[PDB]
């Protein structure tokens, strides 16, 4: 017991209310993106349907794993996520996805915009998150990298060169 | 030969009522999946881990269920709406509460909400079956799986 | 606005006593079939031993998965299964499997008869089950299909020309 | 105690009408698989790869389906005929054309071929269900799987 | 050179006493598996899920074990009897009770049932080892595996 | 310095009409074999049913993979396969598979004869194929090897002493 | 060779003695945590035994992978780890784990405390590690994230709400 | 304080020459069995060819794994195996496998006799092996168990009523 | 015995011409793999995803191809040179352009460069086969695989 | 029936001597695993990679071994102590040195320490076997596996 | 739509030309390392050939995944990679790999130097990359960690202690 | 239409000379596998582990190869002889020596044994190819695989 601490209770790192709020912002936009991605996945029609149909599911998988990561990171830091439908709809920054069947061209533009909005949220909170807890900023970097890759993989369809 | 002579052969298309009935199932499955994740993250207390894990299995089932229904709608020339505003405004599920919740409360809450989801499917079943028995089979898989989830979750709170 | 239900307690579907009894009938024949299938698997000897030995294990696997399906369906619908040895022996409708070694030809006939008996139980309760709960009848269809396939794969050894 | 005392208990035998109804399904599933491969090899043009790949998935499903139907026939002591001459002579599917075909044309042709196959299953469905509901469930799986493939393929040509 | 010149060399034959000793092990392993499933389905209450899951692991082990014993019997030209009537008539395990049972009760009941099964193996061990040490090693695997399951189950009720 | 070619358009190897026709001959016999293999797989009954039932499926798998190989080799070399039912029936060299159930012994002989016929087609076109394109002849060697192995595994049931 | 360096020997990045010492601190606490985790895994008894038994093994797996990561990172940077039992016991900051069987409730509190002590060590050295080598700080972030998740998954058992 | 041993050189368990010779006896019969098993696998023809063909390969797999186990156990205990063809032929106790094709019925009897012979060697050396090294006798028990299972699975083809 | 009496037995060694011929194949396979990755990253436009993915499959094939050839050289006592300066100075492939490129242009470009690579292999084939038929078989696998890639890629740009 | 009538049936419990003997094995397995990792990280020199890798395999074996023994103790109502202070104070293994060590030195060191570990198991074997043969089988697996590791490691330093 | 943005087009984060140039530097050295690694993998001979042969392939796998990561990160950020042979040869900082067979000892020294040159490039651009986009710096940290591990695993062969 | 009307079509029969040529390949592949194992067990010294491991990979390849050849014989109605006495009596490989051997010696010995095996395949190649080119392709796989193993093994002793 030469260097052994003798405390009965050793408490964990707790997130500030600001930090909790910042992760909550990321969470709702990740959930909204997952819901919009599925909507697009189902309703996309037209030239190169299959590629887009498939890529949109990969986007959804990533955004879902991301939302679970953020929410559980909140839990680890003694914060409380709210991923309920009403909260997501009321607080998401993503422009609304339109109803009905949409062409592959339209879906490419729509989804690129919504991914970019999501990435913007993460980029906006990044410095405040990093200042308080660099380990959480690393989770943000994974999200930024993965989502920006998805945006490139989707938007390239509409590029005329 | 017995070969048909039509250059174009069309598929079975669902009635508006049929599409509307699948839409009802869809929003309740999506809502259940969102509430399941909420519960999964925020459950605390005795037997946390079991409930945390089971809730993820519920969510997995509800998500594949929503996809199954939405794609069945698409196959039948109906158009699903799984957007957050639509889900929130049209789900029949009792609202799941915010904040940390005890294991016992989560068991009771989620059981009610699974039962609400099964009720929607059972309510639309006969109208769906009458128009398209193949879709009713998909409904049966959902009823079976969700009722299995209800049993696996609720049993925690059962006394003798 | 909101279609949300307001009850704090929504109950699940509860099977009638008759429905419970009907699934219990299926359950005991499936367990008995599993036990007889293993008996035959160990004790078969003669021409084409290996094929029958192997096929019998596939039958046992299917019947075991089936009994779990039925028993858990009972539990889901607030019915209580009884798969105990005494109950199975006292209430199964299958003819007893004979003792000791049996020839491949005899095992083929014996097991085919026992599958047919098991399927007959499922067919007998089907309409009453389907009328109360269509979703459970679908599980019965899976059992009927899978077992009648086993009966074909086993019986065909003895079918001539 | 409750043990039946007969030494031979017969299984369920399909009527010859039932056998013939499943035979109708079988030949169209086989024809669909062969046309599917023809399309898979010979498709050219804009979005070749997706179509090439999706067509193989259709063929996998149709081949599993023909196995399922033929084996169900055998289970009920009917006897399938999936020989080339029989399939050509009795399939209801319009002939697939020869030579290379554009992706747009293949989309339309294959959608029609899938729809014709589903139509056969839908046509025999009630007669099959009346004699054996367990077989009708297999038909439901086929209907669902095939109509999903029709949606996944035809969507390429959909303009909105 | 060192080649034996007899055309038929007989294998090791188990005595009928040895066969009977393995038969004792077999019926208790089968009874344990059936009681294990009964428990797995009918357990309710605090920590349901863990017990539900652990009980299935016990059943998997007991089923693999009964296969091992019955196949060892056959290898040595003994003939197993795992029929329901025989198992019910000759098992040494106390009967599992009917109906839903609390997790606490199931823990105690199943621990007792496992211990009874191990006791049978321990009782025949020396007689089995004396005739065939290779079979005794299979008994050792069973003892180790079953006592591990007893520990994993009973620990739930242990108060310290 | 640089060995780089300067053409903007380098064409691929194009098969002669004769070469295309030779691979077409192989293709139709492989498809016909696959169809007959399944027929036999469903309709075989009698002593050692299961082994033959299972082996026939392995044959069908090999023949199906083979037909895809040949058809795609045709496509690679700018030839156009025809695997349609009417063409296969009208142009296959295999004797017709008989209708209805057949005994294990008969299926063994029937299918062995049909494999032998399929291999004979491949052997007949081999030299002409090898002379134009050695790489395609190698694919033929794979087919010859794999099918003659199937013929051994199936025929040996009927071989005595 | 337009931008090619012409040095025969190009040396790697070497950790300072302070950096080596900082990683050594993390290493001993990760090893101590793995040893305490196993002790808890074996000796935990009581209500919800299985969940805790299983979670404790997941903790041990993570802490073991973590110690290997830290030690090998030391090796890469020309530092030398010491993970020997005497060194771990003499230099760990973790409060000693008690002997004998312990209740699930006690184990939850004990292990949460020990995880939190381990995380505290990583958090304490983080800034010095990051200042010298940001790539190693990223390995620390993985550890912080994974361990804090484990603490949440374990401690939640004892939460009364 | 410390129970640590102080020797810099601690030697391992070394087998007696007799022990080495006993394992060598097991080794050559296992290799011979593997070689004969393959011979039978290639050369069997007749009723139920496929089942025997397949089962013989499982026998060969088991016997090959067995020979490696024994040979490596020898190496561990400072004994030196000899698995060379000349040694195996000159010292195996198994009757020679006959040349050319053999019927399924004959292969069943022939291979069953050869397994019985292999097991008899293991049974003959068992007590002497167990007395010197119980851990090696356990490996023998695995061989006895696995081979006698193979003998059952193969011989049962020829067992009547 | 028929045992050979040589203490040392040497392996087949390739002629300088043979090694030179495999070297020619090697640099063109490496160049193709590097151009394939360039195209994979920089392709944009209609059907981007299909082409992006197919190009990775081409690269995978060319990389395993280069390894196969280089190691065959090693087996035969020849010494490969796959260094960047050597590849750049000695490849016969038309240079792949820098910057973003449309799907249609990438199809045409890569098809030409695959065909150039196949041409090298076909050009050395007879000299390789004459010296060592076993190596010609490796060449056949490369010809087959690359020509399959050419077909899968070029079909995108094919019109009716 | 042959059913036993006891409501409670107890399991086999180990003597204090037996628990003490397994404890002796446990600390030496844990010590070996810790020394194995030390060696794995700090080995340098000729054939580094082989030794680095083999040492991880040794560690894997010793860790699963320690778990096996500790859980066997638990099954038998004994209480393991695998804490660092206990391991350090009670292990019989010669101390592994600090700092980088050559491959040849690591081979010699680890071989000695494996042999020390095997010696503990062999020293307790007969007392363990006499009380509970099933546990002796677990000991045999450890002796076999560790002695295999000793051979695979030491062979590096063997001269002709 | 309470927090919903109402922009039709939301643009992504775009890398500066300096940032694009910095990632390009990393890319060419990763590709050069992969090409040199394979050259070494093929041509290494002598004492401990196999270990080095195998480790060199692991190095190549990592460097290849790394180059794909960097290039695609460039694409995501609207930069354009150039991984062509001429560009790699003209702009790599790695000392040239020698021609012909090389001893294992020489290869160890050569490859360690080339890995270290590659790591130096990443370390040199790190701060500028991190200042502009911390998410990309995290990708750099993965590369630094993985490559420095490879250098340790390779160089340790030549260490005399 | 194009259907052949004969009821029995014979397959390709190997001549007895062809059978004998494959038999030569078979015995050397078997001898190589047995010598490979001998080496694998008995190799000691510097870089033991790599050699131990590579020798097992050689044996796996040689065993798959002997199966391939024996099965090709059977496919063409030849009859293999892989019995120990036949292999010892007719193999062309120099005898592997008894006892422990250094890694350096094993490298040289095994390289020679591989080269002798390849030589047999190369010797029969043209006679085999003339009668059946499909079999010659299997010989090519063996040549390529074995010469790869020779390179991977001998490189250990190569000084440059
Ligand atoms: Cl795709
Ligand atoms: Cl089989
Ligand atoms: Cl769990
Ligand atoms: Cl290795
Ligand atoms: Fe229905
Ligand atoms: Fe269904
Ligand atoms: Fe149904
Ligand atoms: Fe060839
Ligand atoms: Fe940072
Ligand atoms: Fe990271
Ligand atoms: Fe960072
Ligand atoms: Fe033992
Ligand atoms: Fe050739
Ligand atoms: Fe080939
Ligand atoms: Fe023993
Ligand atoms: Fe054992
Ligand atoms: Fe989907
Ligand atoms: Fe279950
Ligand atoms: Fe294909
Ligand atoms: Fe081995
Ligand atoms: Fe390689
Ligand atoms: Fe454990
Ligand atoms: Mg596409
Ligand atoms: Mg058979
Ligand atoms: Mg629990
Ligand atoms: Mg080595």
């Amino acid at each position: 017991m030469s260097a052994r601490r003798t405390e009965s209770d050793i408490q964990g790192f707790h997130a500030t209310p600001e930090f909790g709020g910042n992760l909550q912002k990321v969470l709702v936009d990740l959930i909204e993106l997952s819901l919009q991605g599925k909507q697009a996945h189902w309703n996309v029609v037209g030239s190169n349907f299959r590629d887009l149909h498939l890529q949109l599911d990969e986007l959804v998988d990533f955004a879902r794993e991301g939302s679970d990561t953020i929410a559980e990171r909140m839990r680890a830091l003694d914060a409380v996520p709210d991923g309920r439908s009403d909260t997501v709809a009321a607080t998401t920054t993503l422009p609304e996805f339109p109803a009905f069947e949409r062409s592959t061209a339209d879906v490419v533009d729509l989804i690129t915009t919504r991914i970019n909005a999501t990435v913007d949220t993460i980029r906006r909170v990044h410095d405040a998150v990093d200042a308080e807890d660099p380990s959480t900023a690393d989770l943000l970097h994974g999200l930024i990298d993965g989502l920006e890759k998805q945006a490139w993989l989707i938007r390239s369809e509409n590029r005329k060169v």
